[PDB]
DNA sequence: ATACGCGGCCGCCCATCAGAATCCCGGTGCCGAGGCCGCTCAATTGGTCGTAGACAGCTCTAGCACCGCTTAAACGCACGTACGCGCT
């Protein structure tokens, strides 16, 4: 679920609420949600070190 | 009248009993992961429809290349002036 299936150790299902509550184009791509969560607990992890 | 005795005083080394101080073991307070949890409202799940947008076809602009006549602009150097910058 989620971050299983993703392996991610952020929220992939409240950021692609967002993006298409924010209404950044028409609908969203697939791509977005998952692979936005990623970057951003990257950058996460490189401050608190 | 005239000579002997001594008396506590005292420096001396020598003895006894308490207090100061260092080491052998300590309790205390602060910070930060943990646990507990619970009412719940936002994500997830299973599901339908339709529409963006991938994709293949197509044509039809414009970006490239290339050349040579013409010449304005860059180049390099020579000479000195009037600033950068150092000192007081």
């Amino acid at each position: 679920t989620r971050s299983s299936r993703a392996g991610l150790q952020f929220p992939v299902g409240r950021v692609h609420r967002l993006l298409r509550k924010g209404n950044y184009a028409e609908r969203v791509g697939a791509g977005a949600p998952v692979y936005l969560a990623a970057v951003l607990e990257y950058l996460t992890a490189e401050i608190l070190e």
